[PDB]
């Protein structure tokens, strides 16, 4: 906690509920150079001791983190209550969210430009020796410059339609099951915010996983982009892409974008027959 600032509960002003629910609320609100937007979560007295150090624990990783795709802590309130934990503020929201609300709005070159910030993100936590578990687009925070940004950091957080068969069945969360999530994520931002694996239950999900089935083809996805997702879903996690070689072929991919126009075909669910 000695890395992260201390901020003055008079410095800033709550403005608009945004989110959370039962120990706290979010809030955009505003820090106090002028004043700038901030995110400002809160934990409510009566709070327990595990949940001080749970949330106190999210504080002190996101103040270990300084990259462009990680959000930015810009301290705590931890000498006065209600604590809270003041961040950077991303305008557009959840990645999930954001997608459903703005279906079919962006370019390919823009969907592939999001998957590269957040390979970019979980490279940087991988490296710094950080597993994630819960890499999901509702865990993904978007800007007003299309930025996507990790976020929901710490040890209290399974979500089994983006969790990796190793995680599900022996609680081994690495890396590479990290990887495996991002690929549902690529699946994610490519159909502008589906449900993977749509209505199937939890149970038939993890049956088709182990069976051998995937997620099928977006439509309009570039092959490089599917057969990339695909390597991210192989069952043996050594054979996984590591998070540098994603960074590295959406890098490629962007800077070539020609290469994007190569789509892969679409198994149309429903055909249309006119004379
Ligand atoms: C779709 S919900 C939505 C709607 C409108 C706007 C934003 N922008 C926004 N921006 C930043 C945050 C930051 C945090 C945060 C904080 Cl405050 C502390 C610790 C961890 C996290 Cl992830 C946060 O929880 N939320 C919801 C944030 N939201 C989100």
């Amino acid at each position: 906690l000695k890395f992260t600032t201390e901020i003055h509960p008079s410095c800033v002003t709550r403005q608009k509920v945004i989110g959370a629910g039962e120990f706290g609320e979010v809030y955009k609100g505003m820090l106090k150079k002028k004043e700038v937007p901030v995110a400002i979560k809160t934990l409510k007295a009566g709070y327990t001791e595990k949940q001080r150090v749970d949330f106190l624990g999210e504080a002190g990783i996101m103040g270990q983190f300084s990259h462009h795709n990680i959000i930015r802590l810009e301290g705590v309130i931890s000498k006065y209550k209600p604590m809270m934990i003041i961040t950077e503020y991303m305008e557009n929201g959840a990645l999930d969210k954001f997608l459903r609300e703005k279906d079919g709005e962006f370019s390919v070159l823009q969907l592939v430009g999001m998957l590269r910030g957040i390979a970019a993100g979980m490279k940087y936590l991988a490296n710094m020796n950080y597993v994630h578990r819960d890499l999901a687009a509702r865990n993904i925070l978007v800007n007003s410059n299309l930025v996507c940004k990790v976020s929901d950091f710490g040890l209290s957080r399974i979500p089994i339609r983006w969790t990796a068969p190793e995680a599900i069945s022996y609680r081994k969360f690495t890396s590479a099951s990290d990887v495996w999530s991002f690929g549902i994520v690529m699946w994610e931002v490519m159909t502008y915010g589906e449900r993977p694996y749509w209505e199937l239950s939890n149970h038939e999900v993890m049956k088709a996983i182990n069976d051998g089935f995937r997620l099928p083809t977006p439509m309009d996805c570039p092959s490089a982009i599917y057969q990339l997702m695909m390597q991210c879903w192989q069952q043996e996690r050594a054979r996984r892409p590591k998070f540098a070689d994603i960074v590295s072929i959406l890098d490629k991919l962007i800077r070539a974008p020609d290469s994007l126009k190569t789509l892969a075909d679409f198994d149309p669910r429903v055909s249309i027959r006119l004379p």
